[PDB]
């Protein structure tokens, strides 16, 4: 993805967009109690921890753009790929409107708490102004799109979460971009039944885990990868993605059975026009994640990625033989023999993609059981029941997590969540996890699940 165009938004009539300014993470009751390194994104350009330019810093992962056209390799990787979707009998046909925007089995409601974008966050009009989940009205809703249209402008948003020390210090932000209500709708209902169908199938099928609830998926996983493992880093996947990889979409989507005019919404994903503060600006490629469907649109778009590199680097590589699972940029995957995932990378490169070693490595070393992560969760079988694998969020993630709020009200919510995933790393880290939560007046005025409990939850749900 490239920046082709930036302008003063006051020249063109736009307004400025006034987005926050302060973050809403704030120290929680456990931030002394618990040990952490994370602190809230940098948001703004005078940043007193700054040790870079932030505008530069946020916008700079639009590394550019490689320009060639979808080759023979892409062109396999897409009917191999097609070959398989086309087993899950994915309806092109619009979803109906309630369904798109008030919920369907597969497909949660549009959410009402995020941004609505243009026009309507100039006009003060929120999506719970357009849209009601009591009365499942369309009518407002139906006169805001028909007033307004499509194809209108994205907002971009700097993303207000933790990251690391280094990521502060040089401003690495991330942004998050919304379309219009207008767009998210009309997106939902050109692939709402896509996006149905990928939630209800996560596994090797799809190449999808978007949607998945690892307390179950994970036992499934070495099932279903039971090669040699494959996995590696992106370094800003979703901006050094270029308009030939949007392309190579257009092409699978259209093997599915969507017209070519049902496919030009992927035009306004990749040649994206935006809306940050006072700016207006236009940019080439790159996946504007936040829209209707990036995580599956990225996820789709990574199982072509590395079909083509391994074609490109193994020719007589046997696609029928390779198995993936894309979570938007994260990957797992497996073949029956060893790959050099270096050489993967060296291809890569030439198509504008930022590979490194897998979880930050400094060599490409062997991924194994004991050293893979997926969704930031290593992979441990159960002691007793040795078919039922846990996923083990790093208890550094949770510390991390539970020191920091943007609401102190929704404490319970919070922390019992976070047991969920503390669980997964064996009692004594979990009694210890308890002690300390309890070693804050408010920890003992919360209902915290016992281990015991949540074991014999885990092993009922299958």
């Amino acid at each position: 993805g490239e920046i082709e165009f930036i302008e003063s938004s006051k020249d063109a009539g736009f307004p400025v967009i006034n987005t926050p300014s302060k973050t809403k993470l704030e120290p929680s009751v456990f931030h002394q109690v618990f040990e952490g390194n994370k602190e809230p994104a940098v948001l703004r350009s005078g940043d007193p921890r700054l040790k870079a330019n932030f505008e530069e810093a946020i916008f700079s992962k639009y590394i550019g753009n490689v320009n060639t056209h979808v080759d023979e390799y892409m062109l396999e990787a897409v009917d191999h790929y097609a070959g398989q979707l086309a087993t899950l009998d994915i309806s092109t046909e619009p979803m109906k409107l309630e369904d798109a925007v008030y919920g369907t089995e597969g497909l949660e409601a549009l959410d009402l708490t995020t941004s609505a974008g243009y026009p309507y966050v100039a006009l003060g009009i929120k999506k719970r102004d357009i849209l009601s989940k009591k009365t499942k009205d369309l009518t407002k809703l139906k006169e805001c799109m028909d007033k307004y249209g499509l194809n209108l402008p994205m907002v971009t948003y700097v993303k207000d979460e933790l990251r690391s020390i280094e990521k502060v210090a040089k401003g690495k932000s991330r942004l998050i971009e919304a379309s219009s209500l207008n767009d998210s709708v009309a997106m939902r209902q050109t692939f709402g039944n896509l996006y149905k169908t990928f939630h209800l199938n996560p596994g090797v099928v799809t190449g999808s885990a978007v949607g998945c609830d690892p307390d179950l998926f994970w036992s499934k996983i070495p099932v279903m990868l039971d090669g040699h493992l494959i996995a590696f880093d992106y370094s800003g996947y979703d901006a050094s993605l270029s308009p030939v990889w949007f392309a190579c979409l257009k092409m699978i989507l259209e093997k599915l059975g969507y017209t070519h005019k049902e496919t030009n919404y992927i035009d306004y994903l990749c040649n994206s026009h935006h809306l940050y503060r006072d700016k207006h600006y236009f940019v080439r490629g790159g996946m504007p994640s936040g829209c209707s469907g990036t995580s599956i649109f990225n996820s789709m778009i990574n199982n072509i990625i590395i079909r083509t590199l391994m074609l490109k680097v193994y020719k007589g590589i046997d696609l029928d033989q390779f198995r993936m699972i894309a979570y938007g940029d994260d990957v797992i995957a497996s073949y029956p023999w060893p790959i050099d995932a270096s050489l993967l990378a060296e291809a890569g490169k030439g198509y504008g993609l930022i590979m490194t070693p897998a979880d930050k490595g400094e060599c490409w070393n062997e991924v194994t059981w004991t050293n893979v992560t997926f969704l930031k969760r290593y992979f441990r079988a159960d002691e007793q029941y040795p078919f039922l694998v846990h996923p083990v969020m790093p208890m550094k993630d949770i510390h991390e997590s539970i020191r920091w709020t943007k609401d102190p009200k929704n404490t319970q919510d919070h922390v019992r969540s976070l047991c969920l995933l503390a669980w997964h790393n064996g009692e004594h880290e979990y009694e210890e996890f308890i002690r300390k939560i309890r070693s804050v007046p408010v920890g003992r005025c919360l209902t915290l699940p016992a281990f015991s409990t949540l074991r014999r939850k885990w092993l009922d749900s299958f």
